[PDB]
DNA sequence: ACAACCTCCTTAGTACATGCAACCATTATCACCGCCAGAGGTAAAATAGTCAACACGCACGGTGTTAGATATTTATCCCTTGCGGTGATAGATT
């Protein structure tokens, strides 16, 4: 269920002809949003730029946010689900380009 | 000599458990009315004071002007959307 969600649920894009402009009449009304900005200590782990469902199976450890990823030094790093290859390999130096670090 | 036994005698000891809703009456009955207490009343003076007078003196509030803030307008910027290209996932195996 950590794979079988992220387009498996957006099948909702096939249930909406009944309700959200049934015809040909998109009207002026907004989407009215949610912003919280770079590089705030609250921002999600996705704000390190990732590699397919690596994003899902990392945030599933409740390490959803960059602020505590700073603890994950190459001595005890693995506690997470899956997260097995390109993600895990070398991103640790571009982590230091938005500006974080380990030690 | 007493013993309990036959009969219907009467006595009287009890009657399971949990909970919620409602409001608090009926009596008549001379208390007499006489006396006098300290004890109610109030006049005149203690324990002390009112508020009107003429002064005193101040605060507050509303009218006026000023200040600056705010909500508008404008326009800029970024973060987000949705699709797409193609990503190393998920997890089966080494």
């Amino acid at each position: 269920p950590e794979e079988a969600i992220r387009r498996a649920a957006t099948i909702l894009a096939e249930q909406l002809e009944a309700f959200v402009d049934l015809r040909d009449v998109r009207q002026p009304e907004v989407k009215e949003e949610k912003p919280e900005f770079d590089p705030i200590l609250l921002l999600p782990v996705d704000d390190l730029e990732l590699t397919v469902r690596s994003a899902n199976c990392l945030k599933a450890e409740a390490i959803h946010y960059i602020g505590d990823l700073v603890q994950r030094t190459e001595v005890e790093l693995l506690k997470t689900p899956n997260l097995g290859k390109k993600s895990l390999t070398e991103i640790k130096d571009v982590l230091a380009s938005r500006g974080l670090s380990l030690g």
